[PDB]
């Protein structure tokens, strides 16, 4: 039986408790509009989406963000830095569905302390990114985010391309498990089309929402039981992509697939990556990289490595 | 007459004798260049000046490099952090031209004292800055500077001038002991020009140089009878510059002139500073402040008032 039945706090109420300012509404709409014009091809810039493999303290967040913040000052000329900011994750919750870290599962303050982060990495100006797994969060969370990302599994379920027809953001499909471009690129062209599917409305019920579709997205190469990031395989990624009549626009991942989970092989993919764009590659659009205070469960590599990488990639990137 | 004619080292034996390597040179070229975009206006981050009045101990400099460099980690985001290590001010002469205080003055030693102390400080991970007095000693340690200032009697000075077209660095000139902007002004201007003078090579001998010109100029908002922080004088200084063919690019010093070599006023200035640039100037870049281990022969704010100052900006910096 169910003993207990009490409401959450709706994405209206959220919103007023931890409210975005005019100022920072445009930021936002500024740093979406670049990032789907990178991807449009219509800005030279290089996407690159970084950040700690999962987020679980607030102040470590903050502490990554000035860091991040101060190397993406340096390298704005050729880099667009986004940073991904994560909290769960596909044992412990991770600081929304547990914020407390004992089994309460206490869902308000989870969100509510998600949000000020958020509201707090937003105001540094830094644009987010993020992996939506709950279809119901970007209800919550989403009007933070300059950048999504579908998931493995996810990609394929419906539900999700309907929720990415429905984001507001650009957004990047992640390639099946197996290495299946199809499913990508299927997600890619049905979130692209009007969708209507069962939600939430912002005052916590459930609905029937409608959505335009979402023009700006592109295929997120992760590798599957082999990595994807070599010029043959851009080649059939940029050949799937034209034959189902999209650009060829991709995002190749330093991550999980093209290094099998391990931190010392992403710089060695972001240089193969930028030796294919100095080779004239026009499809890469952009990288993504998991990278925490310190080196090392997934395998994310230190800051100094980060550091000394985005430095190379925007030193030899210069000639373009 | 003239009895005894020793030959003093030269800027090549003593960068031989203390070298910079590579990666350091590299550090100070990154670190020149980050200064000169914050000049110009393409990065974001406010360009802070810090450090001793004077320095003339190399343990209280490193200690005080160590609490700088631990200060600026923290607020890397919207700050950057030079030192300032000023030897000789416009009884002993300061660490270079006596640097056993019993005027000997032995000006070798001096000097490879000072660049083992500059050599440490770079090795720390720290740009410096300094204000140029000779115009022959940026012959010797000018490699490891990534910032100067020209002085008030030194900016009308067309030595200065030239020697200013001649650095290799970003470059501050401070307006007249009377406030007058049309000095610094002209300064300015004249530095980003080529010149013909008589200097010194790296071979210690007499010569003529030939300077390309230093492109990344600023005036020092040095207050003269009266403080020019407020912003009416800003205003009028941006006028001067717009009138002259510049772009208005100034820095406010919270030191001598603008608190009447005070301690107690510099956190005011810097916080009238910060008021201005929320109220939307875009035409401050930087602040100077003069600040040794404690308080109290110059007038330089406590460690602690410096650490909590440059919070207290930070904190108020966020929203930009």
């Amino acid at each position: 039986h169910i003993t207990d039945e009490q409401v959450l706090m709706t994405p209206e109420q959220l919103k007023a408790a931890f409210p975005l300012s005019l100022q920072q509404e445009a930021q936002i709409a500024d740093s979406r509009k670049s990032i789907s014009d990178i991807i449009a091809g219509r800005d030279p810039r290089l996407l690159v989406v970084c950040g700690p493999c999962s987020i679980h303290d607030p102040e470590t967040a903050l502490e990554y963000a000035r860091r991040f913040k101060a190397l993406a000052a340096e390298v704005s000329d050729s880099l667009y830095l986004v940073m991904r900011v994560y909290f769960e994750k596909p044992g412990w919750k991770g600081l929304i569905n547990d914020p407390h870290m004992d089994g309460s599962f206490d869902v308000e303050a989870g969100l509510q302390i998600a949000r000020k982060l958020l509201l707090e990495l937003v105001n540094m100006g830094l644009p987010l990114a993020t992996e939506a797994l709950d279809p119901n969060s970007p209800q919550y969370l989403g009007d933070l985010f300059s950048w999504s990302a579908i998931g493995a599994r996810t990609t394929e379920s419906q539900t999700h391309r309907e929720m990415a027809s429905g984001l507001s953001m650009p957004v990047g499909f992640k390639n099946g498990t197996d290495g299946s471009l199809a499913t990508a690129i299927n997600a890619m062209r049905a979130a692209a089309q009007p969708h209507r599917f069962v939600g939430i409305n912002q005052a916590g019920q459930v609905a029937l929402l409608q959505t335009q579709g979402n023009p700006d997205g592109h295929v997120i190469l992760r590798g599957g039981k082999a990595p994807n990031y070599s010029p043959a395989d851009v080649a059939q990624c940029e050949k799937e992509m034209e034959q189902a009549g999209l650009r060829p626009s991709l995002m190749v991942d330093c991550s999980h697939g093209n290094s099998n989970k391990d931190y010392r092989r992403q710089p060695a993919v972001a240089e193969s990556v930028v030796a294919q764009i100095k080779d004239g590659n026009r499809s890469i659009i952009g990288l993504m990289i998991e990278s925490n205070i310190h080196e090392g469960t997934d395998a994310c590599i230190s800051w100094e490595m980060t550091d000394a990488l985005l430095r190379e990639i925007h030193q030899d990137l210069n000639g373009q």
